[PDB]
């Protein structure tokens, strides 16, 4: 399609996965905290685990002047 239209509860998943995470706690952990459904952690650790690897890059990439 693809009107993916995620139900907005897992819009909400993914975008608590999104998060600046100060204090470094893993996708994982984050998931421990509070015990969330099947669908919503799914969602919450893709978007979490997409978000961390962009800004690993992006980090990467400002180091060798190749972005910021």
């Amino acid at each position: 399609d693809k009107v993916g239209k995620y139900p907005k509860e897992l819009r909400k998943c993914c975008e608590d996965g999104m998060r600046e995470n100060p204090m470094r706690f893993s996708c994982q952990r984050r998931t421990r905290f509070i015990s969330l459904g099947e669908a919503c952690k799914k969602v919450f650790l893709d978007c979490c685990n997409y978000i961390t690897e962009l800004r690993r890059q992006h980090a990467r990439a400002s180091h060798l002047g190749l972005a910021r």
